[PDB]
């Protein structure tokens, strides 16, 4: 037809954990619909922002479906996930569009649906058919499945950890889609599963991913590679077809197989390089005790950014027991503690076990807690990571005992930014160490005001596969000693 071309756009952001017993609920989501989806995209720096800004700079009209963002955590309540998909499907019916370009995480998880993105693509194709193009921007932590490869025209992921190319990945999803406009066929896809999980040393600026990322850039610079991505799968999913994935696209007779071979072999060779020795909590708290600079401690074992619950009071425990007088603040998921605190009121002292209700691996911390402040854990992230984005971890109580402050929260405490501490009235200057529930994504946000050390704590996000009852994920390395060699799936062979 003759009319301006339009692109259907939308977003889902959620990362799951098969071993977090706390379901992600409707409350945990921010939803936008209609034009508001596009207004937010233009004012932000997500992959969706990239998709929408690029589509509009290129002359396309963008048509909204919805956007749905919830912090990482347990599987989404199935009904809520079903309602999200239905809103996508309905937008796919009601609207006029010539192609679809979406910002999805790739490791969203629902209580019954294990491959959520794959499922979403199928439901959309039920309504839109197999001719129109669908392009995805994905997080590199995606659980990338054969169904996804089969149901999408093209897929591209982040290339940095910590994730600093989020928007650019969106730009590229849309640019790739636009580039395919005159093609008489979809591009050929080569999928390769390398059956191991990473256990740290997984940043892209140094370590094994720097070499592998360099090789990847050279492959993509060839005129006979359309694109390629490397997925370091989120390592807390009990799902089949599990491991690292290399995904490459060409015109049917380019280098997608060679690229995928080279990179799969490098990842395999490097499988035991993805390990680290994090500093102990005792050593880190002793640096804090002897430093003028604030310490910001990444609680590796209980990261909400790794879809953990954030109920570990462990760092508070060690501070209390081994460093009396050391001023440490820790954010802890404990909705009951909040409610107990709210009933006692500000200024009361209550004997109470805080934290540890959800992570089997750490004990609740029981003390005479004084309730210094009741307030809402609502604030704006300074960033860089998620700069400008508003957060709300629910009703909160700031609790003290000896020199330790525990801020208990009603919703998952995705603390990766200094604004949290200021918003709940625990000023950073007042502490010698504070806790971030992230390993990599808090560092830039605290770089200017703290020494950042990620510490070797226990819990549901420790890089210890042997601690989890993986069932349908197995076999994978390190748990199983498997004899892998390159064996790709090919899709849209020409
Ligand atoms: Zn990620």
């Amino acid at each position: 037809g003759m009319a301006q071309r339009s692109i259907l756009v939308g977003q889902i952001w959620h990362e799951g954990h098969s071993f977090n017993p706390i379901l992600t609920r409707e409350k945990d989501f921010l939803f936008l619909r209609g034009e508001a989806v596009l207004e937010e995209a233009r004012a932000s720096s997500t992959a969706l922002s990239g998709i929408v800004k690029t589509a509009e700079a290129l002359g396309y009209r963008c048509v909204p479906s919805i956007s749905a963002r919830a912090r990482p955590g347990g599987a989404i309540e199935q009904k809520v996930f079903d309602n999200i998909v239905d809103e996508f499907v309905q937008a796919a019916r009601m609207q006029d569009f010539d192609a679809i370009c979406l910002d999805l995480h790739g490791a969203t998880l629902a209580e019954h649906t294990l491959d959520t993105e794959g499922y979403l693509l199928s439901r959309l194709r039920e309504v839109v058919g197999n001719d129109i193009m669908i392009s995805l921007a994905l997080d590199l932590h995606a659980y990338l499945t054969p169904q996804m490869v089969e149901q999408a025209t093209i897929i591209t992921s982040f290339r940095t950890t910590p994730h600093a190319d989020i928007e650019e990945t969106g730009v590229r999803a849309m640019t790739l889609l636009d580039s395919l406009s005159n093609e008489t066929r979809p591009p050929r896809a080569i999928y390769s599963l390398i059956p191991f999980l990473t256990r740290g040393n997984d940043e892209t600026w140094s370590g094994p991913l720097a070499e592998i990322g360099a090789a990847a850039d050279r492959w993509r610079a060839r005129s006979d590679v359309v694109d390629l991505s490397i997925f370091n799968v989120h390592p807390f999913l009990d799902v089949p077809g599990y491991g690292q994935v290399v995904l490459a696209y060409d015109n049917g007779s380019g280098a997608a197989i060679d690229a995928c071979r080279d990179l799969s072999d490098m990842l395999w060779k490097a499988r035991d390089e993805f390990q680290e020795q994090l500093m102990s909590v005792d050593k880190a708290l002793e640096i804090a005790r002897t430093s003028r600079q604030l310490l910001a401690l990444g609680d590796q074992g209980d990261r909400v950014m790794g879809a953990g619950p954030g109920d570990s009071p462990e760092i508070a425990r060690v501070a209390l027991e081994h460093f009396p007088g050391l001023k440490v603040a820790v954010p802890v998921y404990d909705p009951q503690a909040v409610r107990t605190a709210r009933e006692a009121g500000e200024n009361a002292t209550v004997r109470m076990a805080v934290g540890g209700a959800f992570t089997h691996s750490v004990a609740p911390l029981e003390r005479d807690w004084t309730v210094r402040k009741l307030c809402r854990a609502r604030f704006t992230n300074i960033g860089p990571y998620m700069a400008g984005t508003e957060a709300d971890f629910g009703d909160a109580a700031v609790l003290t005992c000896d020199a330790v402050t525990v801020i208990v929260t009603t919703m998952a405490p995705n603390v990766h930014d200094p604004a949290f501490y200021e918003a709940v009235g625990v000023p950073l200057a007042s502490q010698q160490a504070v806790v971030a529930r992230a390993a990599n994504h808090y560092k830039l946000s605290f770089a200017d005001i703290a020494r950042t050390i990620t510490v070797d704590t226990p819990g549901l996000t420790a890089f210890k596969p042997h601690q989890f009852p993986f069932t349908q994920a197995r076999p994978f390395y390190p748990l199983d000693i498997v004899q892998w060699s390159f064996a790709p799936l090919e899709c849209n062979k020409v």
